[PDB]
């Protein structure tokens, strides 16, 4: 509904995002482990989606706040690649496990659900501040191709 709602928002997302890869750098293939990362996972998905409503319900942003929400979303970037590359490398564990086509769904969602918050937070930023945007979500998009490439 206003800009401190939307960066503490995103503030739970990179919360969530670091949280799952905390679980990716310890899977050993276990079921029960898999369970407890998609829990997370879930909830990293109702966040995003939170996020991308809070922003549907923003009025144009102040050049403050714009500054901010472009920041903390582009700030995300870095713990997406990194989230992405831990469960890329548990691939191994993830084929012994069966869990493939779980690991595949969840991209695809993550996927537009992170593309619906970056057009949302493009809407109300700064006409330099949504090209910045943009630019950074094209480079998140193309970490979540390569691990959906990966996983298919
Ligand atoms: C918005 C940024 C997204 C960052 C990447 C986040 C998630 C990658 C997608 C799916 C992986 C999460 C859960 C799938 C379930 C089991 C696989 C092993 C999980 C574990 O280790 O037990």
């Amino acid at each position: 509904m206003d800009a401190a709602t939307i960066l503490s928002d995103l503030s739970t997302i990179k919360t969530d995002i670091n949280t799952l890869t905390q679980h990716f750098n310890e899977f050993t293939g276990d079921l029960l482990q898999a369970l407890a990362a998609q829990a997370v996972e879930q909830q990293l998905e109702s966040d995003i989606d939170q996020a991308t409503a809070d922003a549907k319900a923003t009025s144009a942003l102040s050049a403050a706040d714009s500054t901010s929400v472009t920041n903390a979303l582009l700030g995300l970037k870095p713990d997406i690649v990194t989230s992405l590359d831990a469960i890329v490398a548990k691939k191994p564990q993830v084929d012994s496990a069966g869990v493939g086509s779980l690991v595949l769904s969840d991209l695809n969602a993550l996927q537009s659900k992170t593309d619906a918050l970056s057009g949302a937070l493009q809407d109300i930023a700064t006409a330099t501040d949504k090209d910045t945007i943009a630019s950074g979500t094209q480079d998140i998009d193309a970490a979540f191709s390569s691990a959906i490439a990966v996983f298919s």
